[PDB]
């Protein structure tokens, strides 16, 4: 629990600097090994994690003083690499401790920011960032992973003013103009990465990695985006929307010129028969497409048991598209005209699944999000409450009911009508007490219709008042994925040079031109 | 219907007229494209369903046309095989057009003014 | 690209007052003529427009003490109207620089009312603001189609506050009883102009011509 714990962790993390300095002169290590269950992450454990080694102590402990002193002395040479029993160094672990709160983001990446440096004074054969722990992840991929957008927003924009410690910049301004000044990103593992790229960790992340949807407003992903999509995507997505277009506008003529006289399989006797079989053929192929698609989006990613069902509800409209598409090939050869049941909800749910493509669209994409987060938030809080009624009312009236609405379906039936604005309070004179048949609907009507409907569009528009920027920050992750997807299913920024190295060479970098405009900064 | 141009003589009903606008472009068009994909897609859903008027793309886009201005009738055909289909195929009509996308256009329609 | 740029507009940008005024009494004029693609609009370009002459760099930098140089000397005699390539002088170049952002606009309408007063001081003989590029567009009619709302709002309620200089007020008061004060704002080419009223120009401009509503 406490294991690994030395003495010189006391003097650290009691904040007093001068016991470091002796305790380390008496042998006592500063590479300590800190591997207690309290030292390690909480996972359901009140601990605290830093990176299992002193210098990761004080880096994460308010305390700069000390971490000066954990490299610059003679009796020990503290690896500033230095690996934990997860592979995660300070950098990492400086990661790990962020939260996103205001006073710990401005806090480490000053502090982040200090090693880096002293990582290069010491000696420049390093590195540092480009280390990776046991999960394969730089600090850069594990900011964007644990959802640190305030670590991401450093790292991207970081500029450092000095000669020296230039090369570890990644924000470079190249020319200006007075007012114009031109800056370089540097896209070394933002885009093109051989092992998880920030947008590929940013969008294929799981669905709590907190600020999944604001780590893309970071400059300059909402602008790379952006140009990969004005570049080479919107052509491509639009070609995306027209074969699908197509595919729905020929199984729906396929499926609208169905025959109607015999048992599947149907044979082909005229020429017409012949166009459509074709139709029905370039139907079931794409419902392979979506459905191998839609196996490697659970075997080229594979999400969880949870993110099947909280995040990934595109990914499932086309591949349960798929199914009954599929099962529309079982039953077209069972001789069973139960195809015809699967077949329309498979058009149902194609025409509806192009609320997919129009996320090639802001105010339209931003529509189909907020009808997402009316689907799941207000309409399935509406649609339990009114089928606990529906079905409450219901049973209070074919129960009223004798001796054909003596039955729960069709006054289940028949009082949805009265929310669609289609209810009779006639619909029967088959009962006793009418005083009881009518209070009942009224009640109905008035808990139903007069109040949980206008209740729903309430809430409907209490919702929208909420989403409007979170749908809007949902929409360009939407956009990511696509563009992301497209270019797994180009190179963007030029190959600048910015500087050097502090060892004499050209420092070359995929560099992101982007030109702003300032009026305070005459320099 | 271009009277609503001579009503910017006033200010109350001439915003009026500009919210009008705002709303046919915004708010409508949004709206108009999503409904008309989910009526064309219910629509050959149903008439697919349906055999032997009411194998027609109109009428069944017109029927359910019907139920987002309150008079849909969810027995407009007994001419199909399977109830189930039929019905849970307009329910997820209902649902998405009249109980949702209508009323949602209400909250944007809201959210505009 | 970066052609027409002398050594002189060198000496403006980097905010070098000094060499500026070294420059000239070589020979190299303050006329000079920085016709320039990256010195032109934009238009799909990283570049900056300022136009197109020194004393047009220098009003639309951050640079008051140069642009009075510019001016008093006896080196050259740098002409204050002096028109470029598109026919802009320092004073519609100072509405296209405009971005209506308050600590732009902050700044050129303060800049925009020095040069027309130092139009004063030297020689009366013009009507500054009544020059047209070739667009046949006065700085006035320029910030309403560009949609300049903040170099607009200045040049219509513009009063200076001295003897000389009020002939170039657009917002006089007349009498005044206390509380009650009443002005006389300026209508000369709002209503009534031959070429691009400022109604003509808000009302009938382009639907993207920021803040047409504003
Ligand atoms: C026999 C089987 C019986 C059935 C049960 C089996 C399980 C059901 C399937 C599981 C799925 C259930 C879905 C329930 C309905 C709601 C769907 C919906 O809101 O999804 C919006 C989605 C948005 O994009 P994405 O998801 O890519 O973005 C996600 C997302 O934003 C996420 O928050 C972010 O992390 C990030 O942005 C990104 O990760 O976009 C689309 O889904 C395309 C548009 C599709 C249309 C959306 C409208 C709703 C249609 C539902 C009804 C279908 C049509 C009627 C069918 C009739 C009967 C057959
Ligand atoms: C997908 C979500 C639901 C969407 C649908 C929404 C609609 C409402 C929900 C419908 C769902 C349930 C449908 C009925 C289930 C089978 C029994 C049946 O049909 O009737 C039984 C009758 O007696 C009853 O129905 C009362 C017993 C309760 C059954 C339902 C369980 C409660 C939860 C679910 C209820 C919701 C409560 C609120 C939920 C929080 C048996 O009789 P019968 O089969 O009719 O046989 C003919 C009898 N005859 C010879 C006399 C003619
Ligand atoms: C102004 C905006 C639209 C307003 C209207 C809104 C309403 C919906 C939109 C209606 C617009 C389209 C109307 C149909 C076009 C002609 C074909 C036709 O009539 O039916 C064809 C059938 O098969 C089909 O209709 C399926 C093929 C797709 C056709 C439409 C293209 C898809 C886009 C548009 C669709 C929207 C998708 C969502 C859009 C994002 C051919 O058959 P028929 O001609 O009937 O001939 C009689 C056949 N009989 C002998 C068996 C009896
Ligand atoms: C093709 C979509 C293009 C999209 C753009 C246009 C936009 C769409 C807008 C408007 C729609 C306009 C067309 C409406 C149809 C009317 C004409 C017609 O086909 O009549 C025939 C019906 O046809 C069929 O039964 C064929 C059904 C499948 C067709 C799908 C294409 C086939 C695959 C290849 C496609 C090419 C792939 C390359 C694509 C680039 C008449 O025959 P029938 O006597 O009714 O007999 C039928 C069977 N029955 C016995 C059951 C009755
Ligand atoms: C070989 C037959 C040749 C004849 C076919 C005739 C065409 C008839 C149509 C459709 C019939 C074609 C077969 C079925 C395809 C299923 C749909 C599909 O895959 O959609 C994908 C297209 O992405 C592709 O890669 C499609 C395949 C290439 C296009 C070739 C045909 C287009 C020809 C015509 C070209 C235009 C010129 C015509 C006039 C305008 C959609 O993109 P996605 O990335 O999968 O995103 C969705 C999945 N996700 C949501 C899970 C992310
Ligand atoms: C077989 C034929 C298939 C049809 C052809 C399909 C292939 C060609 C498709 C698309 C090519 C481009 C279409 C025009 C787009 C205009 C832009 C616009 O107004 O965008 C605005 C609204 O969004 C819309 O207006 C889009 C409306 C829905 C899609 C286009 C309608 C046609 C498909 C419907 C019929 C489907 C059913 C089948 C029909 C038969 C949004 O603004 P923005 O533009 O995003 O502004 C930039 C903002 N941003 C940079 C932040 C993002
Ligand atoms: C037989 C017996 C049947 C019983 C009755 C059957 C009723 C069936 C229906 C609904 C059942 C009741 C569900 C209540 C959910 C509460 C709202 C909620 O959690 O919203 C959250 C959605 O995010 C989610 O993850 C929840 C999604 C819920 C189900 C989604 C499938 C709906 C598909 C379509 C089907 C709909 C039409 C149904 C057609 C019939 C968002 O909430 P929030 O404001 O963000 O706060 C929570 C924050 N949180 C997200 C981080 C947690
Ligand atoms: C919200 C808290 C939850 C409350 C739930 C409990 C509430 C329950 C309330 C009441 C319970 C009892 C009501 C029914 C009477 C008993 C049955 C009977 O014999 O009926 C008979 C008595 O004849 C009548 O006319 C009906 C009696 C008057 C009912 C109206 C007053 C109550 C309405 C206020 C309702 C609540 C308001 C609440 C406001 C907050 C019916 O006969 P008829 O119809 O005259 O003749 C038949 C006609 N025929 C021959 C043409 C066929
Ligand atoms: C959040 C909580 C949710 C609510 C929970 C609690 C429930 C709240 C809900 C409903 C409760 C309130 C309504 C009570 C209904 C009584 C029914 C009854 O008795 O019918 C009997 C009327 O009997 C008569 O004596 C009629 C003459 C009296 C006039 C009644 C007013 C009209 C009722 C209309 C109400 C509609 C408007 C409703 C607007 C509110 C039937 O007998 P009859 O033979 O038909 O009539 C006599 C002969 N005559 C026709 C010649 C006259
Ligand atoms: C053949 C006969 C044709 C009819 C005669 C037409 C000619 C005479 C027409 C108009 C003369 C004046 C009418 C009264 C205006 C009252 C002011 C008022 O209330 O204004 C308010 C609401 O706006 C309205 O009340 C206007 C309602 C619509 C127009 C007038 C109704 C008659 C035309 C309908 C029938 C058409 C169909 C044909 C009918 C046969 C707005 O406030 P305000 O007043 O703007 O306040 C000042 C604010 N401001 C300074 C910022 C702007
Ligand atoms: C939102 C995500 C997208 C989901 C899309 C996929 C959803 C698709 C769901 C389901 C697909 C299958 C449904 C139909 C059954 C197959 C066809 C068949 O043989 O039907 C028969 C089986 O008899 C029945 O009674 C119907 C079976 C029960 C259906 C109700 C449960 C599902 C409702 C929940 C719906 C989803 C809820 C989603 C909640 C999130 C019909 O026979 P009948 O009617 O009994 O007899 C005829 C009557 N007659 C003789 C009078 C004429
Ligand atoms: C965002 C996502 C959007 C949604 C996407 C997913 C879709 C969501 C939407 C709809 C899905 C949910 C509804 C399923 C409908 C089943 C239809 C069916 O089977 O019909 C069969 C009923 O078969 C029976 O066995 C009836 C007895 C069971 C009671 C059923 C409850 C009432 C259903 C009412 C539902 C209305 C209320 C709906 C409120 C929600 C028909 O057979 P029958 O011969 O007529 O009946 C048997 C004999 N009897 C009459 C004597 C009893």
């Amino acid at each position: 629990y406490y294991k690994g714990q030395t003495a010189l962790h006391i003097a650290i993390e009691r904040r007093n600097m001068a016991l470091v300095t002796l305790l380390v002169e008496n042998g006592a290590d500063v590479q300590a090994a800190a591997h207690g269950d309290f030292f390690k992450k909480t996972k359901g454990r009140p601990g605290f994690y830093f990176g299992e080694l002193p210098l990761s102590l004080a880096a994460c402990t308010n305390q700069l003083g000390i971490v000066k002193f954990l490299l610059q002395n003679s009796w020990q040479t503290a690896d500033i690499s230095a690996r934990d029993s997860v592979g995660n160094t300070v950098l990492h672990a400086l990661v790990e401790v962020a939260d996103n709160t205001a006073d710990n983001t401005k806090f480490v990446t000053s502090m982040y920011n200090e090693i880096l440096m002293l990582g290069a004074k010491l000696h420049p054969t390093l590195k540092l960032e480009e280390l990776t722990n046991k999960k394969g992840m730089t600090p850069l991929a594990l900011a964007a992973g644990t959802g640190k957008i305030g670590v991401l927003a450093y790292i991207l924009q970081r500029e450092i003013q000095e000669p020296e410690c230039r090369h570890l910049s990644r924000k470079f301004t190249e020319w200006a103009y007075g007012p114009v000044h031109s800056s370089l990103y540097d896209l070394s593992c933002i885009d093109t990465c051989e092992k998880n790229s920030v947008l590929e960790v940013i969008a294929y992340s799981s669905s709590e990695t907190p600020n999944r949807h604001d780590m893309l407003l970071v400059e300059p992903l909402n602008r790379l985006l952006q140009d990969k999509w004005d570049r080479f995507v919107k052509r491509i997505f639009y070609f995306n929307f027209l074969v699908y277009c197509l595919y729905m506008i020929i199984f729906t003529m396929a499926a609208y010129y169905r025959p109607v006289d015999g048992l599947p399989p149907f044979k082909m006797e005229k020429t017409g028969d012949y166009f459509r079989v074709t139709g029905e053929i370039l139907s079931v192929l794409g419902g392979v497409y979506f459905f191998f698609r839609g196996i490697q989006y659970f075997l080229q990613r594979r999400p969880s048991m949870k993110t099947l069902f909280v995040d990934s509800y595109s990914e499932m409209l086309f591949f349960l598209q798929s199914l009954f598409m599929l099962a529309t090939v079982v039953l077209y050869f069972s001789h069973l005209k139960e195809y015809v049941a699967s077949m329309v909800f498979s058009l149902a749910l194609g025409w509806t699944n192009m609320l997919y493509y129009t996320r090639g669209f802001q105010q339209m994409g931003i529509y189909a999000v907020m009808i997402e987060k009316m689907i799941l938030r207000d309409l399935c809080r509406f649609m339990f409450v009114y089928i606990v009624f529906l079905f409450g009312f219901s049973t209070a009236v074919v129960t009223l009911i004798e001796d054909s609405y003596n039955s729960l379906y069709s006054t289940c039936l028949e009082l949805f009508k009265f929310t669609i604005g289609m209810g009779d309070l006639e619909f029967t004179e088959n009962y006793d007490f009418k005083a009881v048949f009518i209070i009942l609907l009224l009640a109905y009507v008035i808990l139903t219709y007069i109040l949980l409907l206008n209740m729903l569009i309430a809430l409907m528009g209490e919702t929208v008042n909420k989403i409007a920027q979170e749908s809007k920050n949902i929409w360009k992750l939407q956009r990511a994925i696509t563009i992301l997807d497209t270019e797994k299913s180009f190179r963007s920024g030029k190959l600048l040079q910015v500087g050097y190295t502090p060892d004499g060479k050209d420092d070359y970098r995929w560099c992101f031109r982007v030109d702003e405009v300032n009026w305070t900064t005459w320099n």
